[PDB]
DNA sequence: GATCTGGCCTGTCTTACACAGTGATGCAAATCAAGTGTGAAGCCAGACAAAAACCCG
């Protein structure tokens, strides 16, 4: 496990309720992550 | 005529030299640690009908 593993466990639903479908949605969630 | 001597011939060590090994490093690269999230396949239950080869009348 790592920082970036602990950031999608954490921030995975909040995809979900974004966008159902997950291309896109990890890569927003990885976007968001070197983003922040 | 009787030895004395310089120059090849050739079987000798003798000697350097590259290679094969042992071991360990050490970077380039393929794969995987988990996160869902679909998304396309594989087979099975329900009962009903088409190609291909060998033997008999």
């Amino acid at each position: 496990p790592s920082a970036f593993f602990l950031f999608c466990s954490e921030y995975r639903p909040k995809i979900k309720g974004e966008h159902p479908g997950i291309g896109d949605v990890a890569k927003k969630l990885g976007e968001m992550w070197n983003n922040t």
